[PDB]
């Protein structure tokens, strides 16, 4: 059981990088890749491009190619899929994959719309000897790990506030054109949210609960010919009183990254997504209310993860639950609180006002689908 | 003339310190006419602090005396417009304090009073437009150097207030004494701030708090979101319990970003290329992947302080001016309204758990407004029309 074979579905940009990874040829002069991980080997690679399959058997020839996903999952060349394929397939693909006894690690985010990713979430409930996960690659990062761990200590204390401005994900007109299922509302359900946002929301949530309602404000194609969300400004409240907020954009040359937690007993800032800083108050503000500088300590944690460390180590992570049953660091049915949240703040952008998180499943599906309809770039969704 | 008397109706706090201002315990064409108060401790200190200064208990004597040539309303909100009113009204030169009112309406109806009396000067005490800070950064956005404005966020929790705090003055933290909280006593100075710079927000949506881990009826802890004609975004986040505050204000723009740490320093960035020339040259992945890793943009620094009575010294000195030789006024009156509006837009977004337009109905407002006073019980319900 020394090795778990990984069949990538979607050659594509994520699942290229997955290959490289996994046959340690993913270094770039000038980028250091991590190694294949120990318990991790590539067992088949599958694309319905051409184009794709020609790369396939140029770089990795001796290794099953397959363009319909289905045949690899039957093959037996694998014992794990990965699905860095379109949003709207992984659902799909993991329902069809918990059902024929074929563990599936799952693309952030999870799904499109959370209907299919709940249906997904009782799927695998109902086959728990297959391995469900998903791509939570940045709750492997010791920084995240750090201010979560201090958070639920209750060290700290409460929440009271957090506040995430993350505007440095630059991306012009030209790149928006180089994908067709990209920022599409048939191809992918969003844009910001459902690309850049969706690692950032799960580790919001993950850190600091979910939120109880959602008031979002979502500006569709903000200076970009799109027809989907790139700036976006959400507000938050929480079971115990906290409120939160969240600011994301695609048009910002030189954004900020700055994410906030006030507590009731300290403060957290972390700068650029690399450097903490912790202030543990001498007493609780709710200590000095109740009275009627040398009053704060301030720690820091620095952490930087290298090419390919986050991704390779959600893959050993998962390869270890297969072979030995070490817990996942991101269990698959985790994934829906990202979907859900992504699914609120959007309705709430849709429909100018504030909204019970969850939101109706059927009614964010309607707003999609009449979307996705004007779009006429791709099928509405059932 | 050389100089302009002022009469300062409410010695309080505020009052006071402009008393000391005043009489050096002075701006050059600025002197204290005369001091009003109804509290008789305050007419006491007054007669020992000030005792060759003519004092009223009533401040429409104090008008009438012809003691003074203007009045500074050092007094509870809910006072300011009545007493603007009248002044204007009376040919009696005005200059309010923040906020203007309480209430859009009855600010409203003070323009409109102003409007219709031109000759009369009108002024309100937006002090911190005489900090060269705000300056800069307003000549800087308005120049259209930078370009347009796409967002703006201030968060400014370093008011750290107790309950100990909260308990000091009657009026203050009451609906019927103060109509709010934060919102009518920190945030007015950088609610205007906020709009001068940034222009005046189209709709308003709020998350108001009452009573955060305070022994309070009104709002301490609130998160704004605006939007702008012109597309831009805005976020403003303040609160009264967090005792190690963020202060920081950004403003995003096409051409440029400027980042404000705790109101004192300035980091001015300008963009080599404003974003919508980038977009134009429809640059590759390559050359994005350069952008983002300094080569991009410059940085320019702007630091300054405010000593003490500086802001509110030079607002009088200015407000003196525009008596005696109409040099333009750093703060007229008629912009009180911009701050108001926007308070009660958030109060009432915050109310309905809605956005609103801003600004918003202001019977709406009101009605609001007086169901709260109604139920604290502490001060008659206000009405107008
Ligand atoms: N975990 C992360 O950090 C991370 C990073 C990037 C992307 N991803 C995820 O990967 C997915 C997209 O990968 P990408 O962004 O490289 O997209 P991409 O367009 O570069 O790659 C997708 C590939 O899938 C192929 N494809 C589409 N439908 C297929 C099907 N039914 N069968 C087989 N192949 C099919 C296409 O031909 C294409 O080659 C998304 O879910 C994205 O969110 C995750
Ligand atoms: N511009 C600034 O920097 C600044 C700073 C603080 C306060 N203020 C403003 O000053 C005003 C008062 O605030 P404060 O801190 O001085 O409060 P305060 O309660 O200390 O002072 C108010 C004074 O007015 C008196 N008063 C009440 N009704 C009166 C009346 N009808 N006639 C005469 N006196 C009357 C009270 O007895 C008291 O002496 C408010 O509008 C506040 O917003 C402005």
């Amino acid at each position: 059981m020394e090795k778990v074979r990984y069949g990538i579905i979607g050659v594509g940009n994520q699942g290229g990088a997955y290959a490289g990874f996994l046959t340690g040829t993913g270094n770039v002069p000038g980028m250091p890749a991590a190694p294949c991980p120990p318990h991790c080997a590539l067992g088949a690679l599958c694309d319905i491009d051409p184009q794709k399959e020609e790369m396939c058997k140029e770089k990795y020839p001796d290794v099953p190619f397959y363009k319909d996903w289905k045949d690899m999952v039957a093959s037996g060349d694998v014992d794990a899929v990965i699905t860095t394929v379109p949003h709207y397939l992984h659902t799909e693909i993991a329902i069809y994959c918990l059902e024929h006894g074929m563990n599936v690690l799952v693309e952030k985010p999870a799904g499109v719309y959370a209907k299919s990713v709940r249906e997904m979430n009782e799927c695998a409930a109902a086959h728990p000897e297959v391995t469900f996960g998903i791509m939570f690659n940045q709750r492997t990062n010791k920084l995240y790990q750090k201010i979560r761990e201090i958070v639920a200590s209750g060290e700290l204390g409460e929440i009271r506030r957090s506040n995430w401005i993350i505007n440095n994900w630059y991306r012009p007109d030209s790149y928006y054109r180089l994908s067709d299922w990209r920022a599409t509302w048939g191809g992918e359900g969003g844009g910001v949210l459902v690309n850049q946002a969706p690692h950032q929301l799960d580790l919001w949530q993950w850190i600091c609960g979910i939120p109880t309602t959602v008031y979002a404000n979502c500006i569709n194609g903000s200076h970009r010919d799109i027809a989907v969300e790139n700036d976006v400004t959400v507000l938050t409240e929480y079971e115990n009183g906290a409120t939160g907020s969240f600011i994301t954009c695609t048009h910002d040359l030189l954004g900020t990254d700055r994410f906030e937690i006030d507590l009731d007993g300290g403060k957290i800032v972390v700068e650029d997504s690399k450097k903490a800083y912790i202030y543990r108050f001498k007493e609780t503000e709710t200590a000095v209310n109740a009275r009627d500088d040398k009053m704060f300590e301030v720690e820091e944690f620095e952490n930087t993860d290298g090419w390919g460390y986050q991704h390779t180590t959600v893959m050993e992570n998962f390869a270890q639950h297969i072979i030995d049953g070490t817990p996942l660091l991101a269990p698959g049915s985790d994934g829906i609180n990202g979907v859900r949240l992504a699914n609120a703040i959007q309705l709430s952008g849709w429909t100018g006002e504030k909204v019970a998180n969850p939101v109706d499943e059927d009614k964010y599906l309607a707003e999609l689908n009449k979307r996705i309809e004007a779009e006429g770039k791709f099928p509405v969704r059932e």
